[PDB]
């Protein structure tokens, strides 16, 4: 509350560390469904169904331009990529499996780096 604070966590490396995680996500062999924004002209139903499209290139641009105020907002966008994927793609499909794989990959890096 006012004048009552927990000890200050060092957040000075967060930006660099989220960048490193994102690089690792970008270079994973199963990243291909997520590298670029879904083409809303060429994929029927995507625009109407997925209210907040997100992809790794868009996260990278937001990260590089100071549009994440903290590491929780960064994680929310990464998770949105996978939540969107599950919304639109059957589990038993290449893209559906890719999304589950990438989510697991992310969540381990996230825990190992920050928890």
């Amino acid at each position: 509350s006012m004048s009552v604070k927990k000890p200050k966590r060092d957040d000075s490396k967060d930006l660099a560390l989220c960048s490193m995680i994102l690089t690792e996500m970008e270079t994973h062999e199963d990243a291909w469904p997520f590298l670029l924004p879904v083409n809303l002209k060429l994929v029927p139903g995507y625009k109407k169904v997925i209210k907040k499209p997100m992809d790794f290139s868009t996260i990278r641009e937001k990260l590089s331009s100071g549009q994440y105020p903290n590491l929780e907002t960064f994680a929310l966008d990464v998770r949105l990529v996978f939540d969107n994927c599950e919304t639109f793609n059957e589990d038993d499909s290449d893209i559906g499996r890719a999304g589950h794989n990438m989510r697991k990959y992310f969540e381990k890096k996230w825990t190992d780096t920050f928890k």
